[PDB]
């Protein structure tokens, strides 16, 4: 693991969108944590979603919190009840993100199912469309029919990866493409706009050309500040910078390259775009990546601390100037889950 | 101003060196057998009166589309049976004609989604179409493919939702132009559907037909633009396009986004070429194949008036210009069919009877 390497990127970009999520108070911020955390836990713990999803009760509780932290930290400008509502879709994605089964069998009617109104024969399928609606309302149709393909492009992006395909040397179209399907960048970045607080018809450029740009920030971002927990790992193994090693034959060194500067260039043009925009636009994207940045460097996840602390022990300047910044989000973000996830969504299901 | 002549025939003579554009066993007279084969299907569906009267089209585009995809289809997929070439062929008319709706969608994509999980018929009468005949369309594939048909079908609508609007994105947004392009460019739709499940087993090739799909996907919509290009090259009508909005929203010269799509396109050619020669025969036969008629359609068909492009370089003892002739001279060779030959009777004449 080119832990040196990892120091030196991290820092440009870091350095480069200038990370600072200065609006939103921790009051505020476990406010809202608590009321979102509350609302999915009572729903993950009816015993319908008990039994239909199949997830081990610790990677539940686990990937609710990563995913109500996500949300709530990025979805800054958005009603509590907004959050509570994402944090369900998100959490339900996420316990697909991590698992394993053929969907073959189960998808085998998908389509017949849907047009007749009978309930997928998935599982999951029959989870997330029948909560759906409850998302649904926060928007507009347009932008729901981001959130709905979105949501499918990710179902079949789970399908692609249990094969742990890294792609077939010199298919350089496959790393984006792959990385595109499961991103959720459309649902993302549509979810951002409830109608509540923006009209769809007459923001329609604006949020259009927001959900194609924010698509790879995203996604880029999260694979830059990923570029730690995702290694050694098991259901990692396919990433988008270890697709572009496979894929376009290069080095993880030059793969790193090219993530970043895609990354850097993002991050450039999201500026560039949006600062002459609409004010409360900017604000919501601007809000977004601040609080998405955060999220990276506040949740164990992406053990961000230790390269912090363990490069904390020797004086790199690229190590300190990486340090300069986690403190100032920790500082911000960093929150005992004891202070909002409670109780845990096991205690809830077996009430 | 002044269509790029000799630089897009050079690049046109490369895209085909790279696909090795080459003679096949597909003759005309089977062509003509599978042309009409498809034609007549689609043709006697959009006669049908649901079907006449929820699909809001002047009759001579609906004729003028359905003959110009039964075409794509039939010289494209050549691989697949005929019934599939004639149910591609009404799904992919259905695609072609919706981009004749300046109709906004907004009002009938309201309850899209609790209509959809409920099973009440769409409120848009397109999706109603659509959907009410997928199914048809469907059975020709595993379920792996016929999800990203259904995904490509939806992203397209909204492609064409996007495009409404007629924007070319914001200048500086360089995101902006693929995002639409692979939007409403029917890419998986296109890939998944070159594998019938009666000759591919989707669960033993997965890993062929999922990299085909994503390389397919933009070889396909870049070389539709490329082609597309001189037809539009002067069509004040025509006004955001791959090429135009790399213009608008990169800010550069028209002829330098012409050669960021030439590269990619030809880029795409050289890997589609890489990746699949040493795989499974049957693959790289389906993936040869539908280059090939995607061309030779190009070619042939008058949408793309290439035939113009032509007739005034027939006569130069250029390298380009003279291969380009050979390669043109081929394709007609094989796919320059009268219509009088396949598509009768004209569907407005099926419908009032
Ligand atoms: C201009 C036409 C009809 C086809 C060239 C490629 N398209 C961009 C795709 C989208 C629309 C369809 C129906 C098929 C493929
Ligand atoms: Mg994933
Ligand atoms: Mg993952
Ligand atoms: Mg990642």
């Amino acid at each position: 693991f080119p832990t040196e390497y990892f120091l030196n990127t991290t820092v440009r970009l870091l350095e480069y969108i200038r990370y600072r999520d200065s609006n939103y108070t921790r009051e505020e911020r476990i406010e809202n944590l608590h009321y979102a955390y509350n609302k999915a836990a009572h729903h993950f713990a009816q015993p319908r979603q008990q039994q239909l999803l199949k997830v081990d009760p610790k990677r539940l509780q686990a990937s609710l919190q990563t995913i109500v932290g996500m949300v709530v930290y990025s979805w800054a400008k958005v009603s509590k009840e907004c959050m509570a509502d994402l944090s369900i879709h998100y959490t339900y994605t996420l316990v697909l993100d991590d698992s394993k089964d053929d969907p073959y069998p189960t998808m085998v009617n998908y389509f017949d199912d849907l047009q007749a109104g009978r309930e997928q024969a998935h599982p999951w399928w029959a989870l997330v469309n029948e909560h759906f609606p409850n998302v649904l309302r926060h928007f507009g149709p347009f932008c729901s029919l981001n959130l709905i393909r979105s949501t499918l492009d990710f179902f079949e992006g789970c399908w692609i990866e249990q094969y742990n395909f890294g792609g077939f040397p010199g298919s350089h179209d496959y790393p984006q493409f792959l990385r595109r399907m499961n991103g959720l960048g459309h649902c993302v970045g549509a979810s951002l706009w409830p109608k509540e607080q923006f009209n769809e018809r007459s923001l329609f450029l604006e949020i259009t050309s927001a959900i194609a740009q924010m698509e790879n920030w995203m996604v880029w971002v999260n694979d830059l500040m990923s570029f730690y927990k995702e290694f050694d790992d098991e259901r990692d193994q396919i990433s988008l910078v270890k697709n572009y090693v496979v894929s376009d034959e290069i080095s993880l060194h030059e793969a790193l390259e090219k993530l970043t500067q895609d990354t850097l260039h993002s991050s450039k043009q999201m500026v560039a775009v949006f600062s002459d925009k609409d004010p409360q636009v900017m604000d919501t994207i601007e809000c977004f990546m601040h609080g998405y940045v955060t999220w990276h460097l506040c949740d164990r996840r992406f053990r961000l601390s230790e390269i912090y602390e363990k490069v904390k022990e020797e004086k790199t300047e690229d190590a300190q100037k990486f340090c300069k910044f986690y403190e100032q989000a920790a500082n911000v973000g960093a929150v005992s889950p004891s202070e909002w996830a409670y109780p845990p969504v096991a205690q809830l299901a077996n009430v």
